[PDB]
């Protein structure tokens, strides 16, 4: 075996962690029968000497993936392990590293480096001889994402969580293997961090494993038996005891109830009952020599300790700390014997991070909502905040002890075991937390529904579920597994607030074959969740993001939308389209006359599929007022059916057919339906369709005979002048109804510029035009301020940003904004200004005779003079809004583009 | 609404089933609200008057079916449904249909038409306008399958089983519509038959409904009030109570127990423990006022009348039934006062066929194994028997039952209930009766092991089931869904006694990104299922048919069966090759040195895979004595690296790359492997390979070179006569060691007939010569004749089958197989013979001299008088056989094709 100093030091390191951390020391031959295929696994999976991939090391909580990690390590710091794959192998963990504060790859690796070998610089010059383990990733402090950016450089100091993303991203010795231990929570958050994934699942101990356990566990052999036969009795308890530690929580449960004396009893409805058992009998069964009242302070000290320690992800205590949070050393004594603190170095941590956010979220059961702030954990309202909104949802298994623990059984149950009195305010405060945060604005909080709906469902109280599920209005879900499936449909069951609900549906309806594969128990939980849409009645949208249905299911959400009862307003469908989805959704349209904006963005239409469409629109039960058609491939026969629907339902008002190419035949034919003046329509959108100057003609026609017709979108469309000047002669006579135009990147010019300064002179009805991402050059701008400067033109807002203006228009722009009284709103954004004209337009804007409420000019873009001199400008007009991106999102909402 | 008198026949006939079958009549305003989605799916779906669907009617035994299809029929009639879209619509159920032996579809249909109404072949005009309802399918007294025929005329007399699946396959009236009713066994029984499926569940109750149900069962409040609360403090009673006739059992086991004032007590561990505490409590509450004596021999009377009526596909009975059976007038009242049988006109029946399947198991429990024989009801063996071999598989919830009466539990429970003793004989008559079956041929009984899982699962017993699975050693096995998946773990986890596995596997790995999709709880039952085959230490073949993994399972086997313990001998890896299959997969070649024989029959490669299974195989760990790739996309360039393969294993002797794309250049490569006189192969098939005369040239330097080739297989490739003369120019010097040549559909005729005579005449060691499927006339054959009449002709083996052999031989024929001593078999299929010629044959074939043990030859495919000639020659020469379809299947299995 080649030498190595560092290999050598690790060996004698994690030698002495692999015999004293853990739980419990099984015998060497029984751990590597119980992990023998994910040893194997891995061994194999490295051996690659195009890529080297990340594995990720993928189980549920107390599985054994800290003790796996440390396995592997030592065997290769023993050699039996990688011995012509890696050279250096390094462990790094999450705890250790949140200390660091400001530090580079190289000293932290440095810190476990003897001086007395090779230079680490010389050990990187070969980076595919490194492997990095990466273990309790969940315990650090910051989160892991794309958003910093990522140096490629390890001399150099950054930050550790940069230099963490820069080595998971690959952007930072490449060449390197990396080793991740990751839960199904973890795996779900950091997903989209990692790429090339590979993954070994740990599967835990089988029966026959369980057995053994129980052997090695009880020295003895009948009342390992007996234990054994009695957690064998119960389903529930043997499903628990396939994860190694839930195996070592009953067995310290039961042979605490054995050597009491007690009968054997155990409580295995949930996880949480579980917990509750284990530390129940080990106090009892550990505390006997105490009077009750140190009792109680003693285990509030410890509690404390724990919610600290979560608050500031802290895992690792000093004596200093247990001192200040009142944990004395006869504490220390106590709780090291009962085995719920082991020591980690010089300090102190908890036997596992479960039992620490069990005791944390126990000591809030010796609160009062009248307690001073701890100023450092937070109450009961910042938990749950800190739990149920997504951003950080660090405390979830926290808070999730804590909902459980608020139920009257449990609070009985531990007050009962304890022997002194617990808070009885804990659900009433979480009731009104919850309450609190959803009157809150939606957009400001990103409640995280999924989090909520775990919370409440270990609770199983169905009223207390109805109860909060009911106070909130706009719910967003996301249904992937038959896991959840199972608690939407028993959060939702008893919903009846719902307001808006947005769905994404994937990996539970496949309909491959639908009959074979779909069950009577997923449609009964489908069917529960449609439930609420149509027990609410206060249901405006449903927006359904690429779900993905088989005919039962869809035809149970459809039948249920059909329903009289049935409120809905708006149906955001997007991206789905079939046969029988079409069936479907036409009985949704047909029955339902609340039923007023329909939105199918980006579901790619046939022929046949807009044939049938446009035939259930056709049907007089149809309410339908706004519809949108964006980026449905829509061409010019489809048009065809299309028109048929506006001579028919007068009841139409709005129709948008963005992003389709409909290349002026389908425009012909629109218009053909449009010149009928019974058309009802008021507003069309025919944004980036494809169609030019030819069409121009027949809309013109258009202008001229609809009476009803009241909004254009024309833009991103060749018109070339011709068409803007056909449609200026149409739009001279005042007769006509068109109130707003758009007709930015139309790769016009100042050409056309005199026919619509007609307009602007001889219209009464037009009030808003967005000309904007025009190459006007100056030309168009001067022509069009001196017809604003008209004592006739009535225009309301204009819009001519981005059009390559220079500051010499500032002059001729600030005269208009001084003399058009009825001009509010002006967009010029990315205009290039010096000193010479942004003092005439700043003059301009601080001026009464200046009638402007909005501008659009982008601030920050300009020198320090200028932003002073705007600054000056909104100081000085207390009615004046300078902002950028003025109509993009309204521009998007109302093209259906963005929902 | 179009007059119709047949109409009204119905509207009659329906209303009158409606009042009186179900167990308790609920108001009709319940009943359209509970199934209101299924009804209006079904009025829209058939709206639409292309081709016609079937449309099933979905959901477990007692959800409702038999309800939904009445009430829709009473609706049909009373013109509230379908009132412009079917003028006729028939009723068929299996029970009524039973009766009939042999009719036509026309006479059935009368059976419920009045005469006095329009005629059958005017309603037939117009196919479109026709619906059938077909109910209880699964009490039909015959399987539905495609083999038999379809025709499709109704006039013509057939037996009722042929008109019922050509009107499923839609080969009879195909512009009829379908309505099917069918449980999860039956869809699963007849999705192969059915096409274009169309699916409707039933859903059964929800909490409100259940809540209503108990209100509407109990007609005053307190008691629905104590004993909602008793059921819903229970979760799986809750759950079962969805089902409508299970939420009927319920009710009247709990309205039992409070009449006679017990506390509320009930068992719902299984869907059995259900139904005894049902009819535990019902007997008790129904009969007490009763003796023992009567009791019993009452019970045993019941239990025989629905054991005769499951074993004669009854279930109607007549009063002469009853008798028979032992049923007076006064166990029929109080029979019926208990609610275990209802009136179905003049005759009573079960209140359910489970209820009836129940008995039938309960009628074992009476008996004695030295008991008569009932020559109407089979014994335990035969039930058994009948219940987990595939062909009959009717019934088996009755063995389902039997089963879990058979165990002490809840023998122990059925005799204190009762009060009489029970047989406890039943558990060893039903492992005796399995341990028979298991030792019977497991080619002739077709053992269904889906339903003997199924049976040993409900049992609970681990030591019952590892007893019974251990009795099988050559087990096949589908797993489609998680269900069955968790069954097959169970029972396979203490199987230790595998020798053959054949396994399909779909829908539960997806491998949509496994890391997301797969659980541990899946990977545990996988490799709980996994853990057989490598601790049955007799496992000779794995075929895996069309398996679909993921890559964590596929470790899981793959890892399982590397282990030096395991002992497999054949792998049979069908459709599946992909890179990561590519990397596991050589792990499984790798490690184990028992594996001996690798079949990839089917799965697509490519030309880097083949290079990785190639440098997989060159391992020296590899002990791979056969090799088949056979319809793999296979084409000269591999054969580069095939070649270098036949140069490294010393160990591999059989090669098929048969139904690949040779195309010369790769045979070329090959050929040039083989010459070296290292390479070891001694059997080769190249079937079908897409080469021509040009590599005959390669293929005789093969001949004279290999020392150890003794088998080659080049059928079906264009040969013509010069590769034919090119090989027996090799194949004339006595130095070569071919043993076996398969030279069938090669394209040949008689001009190299010459030289395979010479070589007929100079060879010592060529002793099979298949030449069939070759234009080669009577001259060719006459010439081949000559050839062996030589006295030095050692040919043991030829066929001479589908040559375009006329009488004209015969003679030659005849006296070749009078005179080559050395001459065994001889196949001579598809040839013509008239008397004269047949007489000449048959004089060789029964004489002494002919030394013939197998001919080739189509008894049947000839006139009455060469029948009874050929008949003659088998009575008179008792060591000859003569058949047909002589060498299909092993050439088939030889090549690698068939399995
Ligand atoms: N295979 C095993 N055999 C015996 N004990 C185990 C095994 N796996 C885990 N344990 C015990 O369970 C605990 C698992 O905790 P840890 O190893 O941190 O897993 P995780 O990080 O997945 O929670 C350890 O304290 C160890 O004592
Ligand atoms: N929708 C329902 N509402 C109330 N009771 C029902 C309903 N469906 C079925 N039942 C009851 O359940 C029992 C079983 O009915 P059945 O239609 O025979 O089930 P299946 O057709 O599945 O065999 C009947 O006695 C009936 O009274």
């Amino acid at each position: 075996q080649k030498i190595n100093p560092y290999r050598s030091h690790m060996k004698q390191k994690f030698q002495v962690l692999w015999e004293k951390e853990p739980c419990l020391l099984v015998p060497e031959d029984f751990y590597e029968e119980t992990t023998k295929i994910e040893y194997e696994l891995l061994s194999t999976v490295y051996l690659d000497a195009e890529s080297s991939p990340t594995v990720v090391l993928h189980g549920p909580e107390g599985i054994g993936k800290t003790t796996f990690l440390r396995k592997v390590m030592l065997e290769w710091a023993k050699g039996n392990l990688w011995r012509d794959r890696f050279s250096f192998v390094f462990f790094l963990t999450g705890r250790e590293m949140n200390g660091v504060t400001d530090m580079s790859l190289v000293e932290l690796l440095s810190r476990d480096w003897p001086e007395s070998s090779e230079p680490i610089e010389d050990i990187f010059s070969q980076p595919e001889r490194i492997l990095f383990i990466l273990d309790g990733m969940e315990e650090l402090k910051f989160d892991l994402d794309c958003n910093a950016d990522l140096c490629e450089d390890w001399e150099q100091p950054q930050s550790m969580q940069v230099v963490l993303q820069s080595l998971l991203q690959k952007q930072m010795l490449p060449e390197c293997s990396l080793l991740l231990a990751l839960s199904k929570m973890g795996m779900r958050k950091n997903y989209s961090l990692l790429k090339h994934m590979k993954c070994i699942f740990l599967l835990g101990f089988s029966e026959h494993q369980r057995k053994l356990y129980f052997s090695h566990y009880f020295q003895e052999k009948d009342a390992s038996s007996r234990a054994f036969s009695f957690v064998r009795e119960k389903s529930s308890l043997f499903v628990l005891c396939q994860s190694p530690f839930l195996c070592w929580l009953v067995c310290t449960s039961l042979k605490c109830q054995l050597e009491k004396g007690e009968d054997l009893e155990l409580d295995s409805e949930t996880i949480t009952g579980l917990y509750v058992s284990f530390f129940t009998k080990v106090f009892r069964s550990g505390s006997e020599t105490c009077p009750l009242k140190q009792r109680r302070a003693r285990l509030k000290s410890l509690c404390t300790l724990a919610a600290e320690g979560m608050w500031t992800c802290t895992f690792l205590f000093c004596p200093e700390d247990l001192r200040r949070n009142g944990v004395s050393e006869s504490d220390t004594s106590m709780w090291l014997d009962m085995k719920l603190l082991h020591r980690s170095g010089d300090c102190l941590a908890f036997i596992h991070t479960c039992i620490q956010e069990f005791c944390a979220a126990m000591f809030y059961m010796f609160t009062r909502p009248k307690d001073p702030p701890h100023s450092v954990i937070g109450n009961v309202t910042q938990l749950i905040t800190r739990a149920v909104s997504g951003h950080y949802s660090r405390l979830s298994w926290t808070a999730v002890f804590l909902f459980v623990f608020s139920t009257e059984r449990m609070t009985h149950r531990l007050e009962t075991s304890f022997g002194f009195p617990l808070s009885k305010e804990i659900k009433q405060e979480i009731t009104q937390s919850l309450d609190t945060l959803s009157q809150c604005d939606p957009n400001n909080v990103m409640m995280s529904f999924q989090a909520l709906f775990n919370c409440l469902f270990e609770t199983q109280d169905p009223e207390f579920v109805a109860q909060v599920v009911n106070f909130f209005k706009d719910i967003d879900i996301y249904i992937g597994t038959k896991e959840e499936l199972i608690i939407c449909a028993a959060c939702l069951r008893h919903c009846h607030s719902l307001q808006k609900f947005h769905l994404c549906m994937e990996h539970v309806f496949p309909d491959e074959s639908g009959c074979i594969s779909n069950t009577i128990e997923k449609l009964t939980l489908w069917r529960d969740v449609c439930s609420a849409f149509a027990a609410s009645e206060d249901f405006e949208i449903l927006n359904l993001d690429n779900c993905r249905f088989d005919e039962p299911s869809l035809a149970v959400l459809c039948r249920t939308l059909s329903q009289p009862v049935c409120k809905l307003r708006k149906f955001v469908c997007n991206f789905a389209s079939n046969l029988a989805n079409s069936l479907e959704l036409f009985k949704v349209i047909l029955h339902n006359p609340h039923l007023k904006h329909l939105n199918f963005y980006g579901s790619s239409l046939s022929h046949m599929d807009a044939r049938q469409l446009c035939e259930a629109l056709k049907h007089p039960m149809c309410n339908i007022e706004e519809l949108m058609l964006g980026k449905c491939d829509i061409t010019g026969e489809a048009c065809e059916d299309i028109a048929s629907v506006l001579v028919h339902n007068k009841k139409l008002n709005l129709l948008s057919l963005c992003e389709n190419a409909l290349k002026d035949d389908g425009v012909l034919v629109l218009c053909e339906a449009l010149k009928n003046p019974d058309c009802a329509l008021e507003a069309l959108l025919l944004s980036h369709c494809c169609f030019s100057s030819a069409a121009c003609d027949h809309l013109s026609q258009v202008l001229l005979y609809n009476r009803s017709l009241t909004f254009l979108d024309l833009g991103s469309n060749v018109l070339k002048d011709e068409g803007v000047t056909t449609l200026c002669e149409s739009l001279k006579h005042p007769s006509c109804n068109l109130q707003e135009l758009w007709l930015m990147n139309c790769y016009f010019t100042s050409v056309c510029c005199v026919d619509i300064a007609t307009v602007l002179i001889h219209s009464e009805k037009l009030k808003t035009l967005k000309l904007g991402n025009n190459k006007i050059y100056d030309a168009g701008a001067k022509q069009l301020c001196k017809a604003l400067k008209h004592p006739k033109c009535k225009l309301e807002n204009l819009g001519l940003e981005a059009c390559e203006l220079s500051p010499a228009s500032c002059e001729d722009l600030a005269s208009a904004l001084t003399t058009c009284k009825s001009l509010t709103c002006v967009n010029l954004e990315w205009i290039t200004l010096d000193y010479d004209g942004a003092a005439v337009l700043c003059e301009a804007l601080v001026s009464l005779e200046c009638s402007l409420q909005l501008l659009g000019l982008n601030k920050s873009s300009y020198d320090e003079e200028i932003k002073m001199m705007l600054t000056q400008v909104e100081e000085m007009n207390p009615n004046l809004i300078i902002s950028h991106h003025l109509w993009t999102d309204d521009e998007g909402r109302r093209r259906g583009i963005l929902v």
